[PDB]
């Protein structure tokens, strides 16, 4: 039940993938394990920034390991009042505060690498804490049992995709687009935003049709409820997989703006999309 889906954007591949992953591996097993798929972000990391310095991967890959651990207790948590520790820990991890706690390590060593571009690290905390709060956001929803629209739904969570946060790690994994990205966040926020939200609108799309019990924040159960006609999950998931190409082509259109501006970023963030869906894919 539910389809592959085929991504406007080529899934590409880092020349050095296969030290991407035996450093997935002996990492995970370091600095995680004592607290399985996580090490398979490392063939994740190596399509996510195929033209991305590779001596910035291992530190990427960590990251994102450690970033999923920690979602991982967020969406499988029950109640508001965990939810917040977690996510005030995430934050305040970012942020530089010191632990000693293998839960956040590896959170913490990629938030505080020393080779950040400083503006570029600002602009990832403050995606990773829109990340947050869409998902604090999400689970109170599940809890009170509110129905709200698709439209509704989408734009709580186009941030806790987490692909506007993947865009920010760019300028960290391929540095040498570090200055383009302040730029743009800096000069064209709204052809910037042009080019994520339909990005985060279709990835978050992705990721609920690929689980198909989560009947209030799941789009394809939020969408049998709006629908003027009664639909069935199957119908739902026909439609939603047709919104999918939808904003994947105002996406590739966005790009072509954002491309003039630069062809190299736009084309990380074609590389990011492609490889995102090429894995989830893969991932069948
Ligand atoms: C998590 C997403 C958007 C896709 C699955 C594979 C992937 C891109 C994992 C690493 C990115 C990351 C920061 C995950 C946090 O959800």
């Amino acid at each position: 039940t539910s389809p592959r889906l085929a991504s406007l954007f080529a899934c590409n591949r880092h020349e050095k993938f296969r030290e991407c992953v035996a450093y997935a591996d002996e990492s995970y097993a370091e600095s995680l394990e004592p607290v399985s798929r996580l090490a398979k972000l490392g063939s994740c990391t190596a399509v996510l920034y195929p033209q991305g310095d590779f001596d910035r991967l291992p530190a990427t890959i960590d990251g994102y390991m450690a970033f999923l651990f920690l979602d991982d207790l967020i969406d499988n948590s029950t109640d508001m009042s965990y939810i917040s520790e977690i996510t005030s820990r995430f934050m305040s991890t970012a942020k530089g505060t010191p632990t000693d706690d293998k839960r956040f390590f590896l959170l913490s060593r990629f938030f505080t690498d020393k080779r950040w571009d400083p503006q570029n690290l600002v602009l990832a905390i403050e995606e990773a804490q829109r990340f947050m709060d869409g998902a604090l956001a999400l689970r109170a929803i599940e809890i009170e049992e509110r129905i709200i629209t698709v439209e509704e739904y989408l734009d709580i969570r186009v941030p806790n995709t987490a692909m506007g946060f993947m865009f920010r790690v760019i300028g960290f994994a391929q540095p040498e687009l570090a200055e383009d990205l302040n730029r743009v966040m800096a000069e064209k926020p709204d052809l910037w935003d042009r080019v994520e939200s339909p990005s985060g609108k279709s990835v978050g799309i992705a990721l609920d049709l690929f689980k198909v019990v989560c009947s209030y924040t799941n789009v394809v159960k939020i969408w049998q409820r709006e629908s003027p006609v009664a639909i069935d999950l199957g119908e739902a998931i026909k439609f939603m997989v047709s919104e999918f190409y939808r904003y994947e082509k105002e996406m590739a259109e966005a790009l072509e703006e954002l491309a003039e501006f630069s062809p190299g970023l736009a084309q990380a963030v074609r590389d990011v999309q492609g490889g995102t869906l090429g894995w989830m894919n893969a991932e069948r």
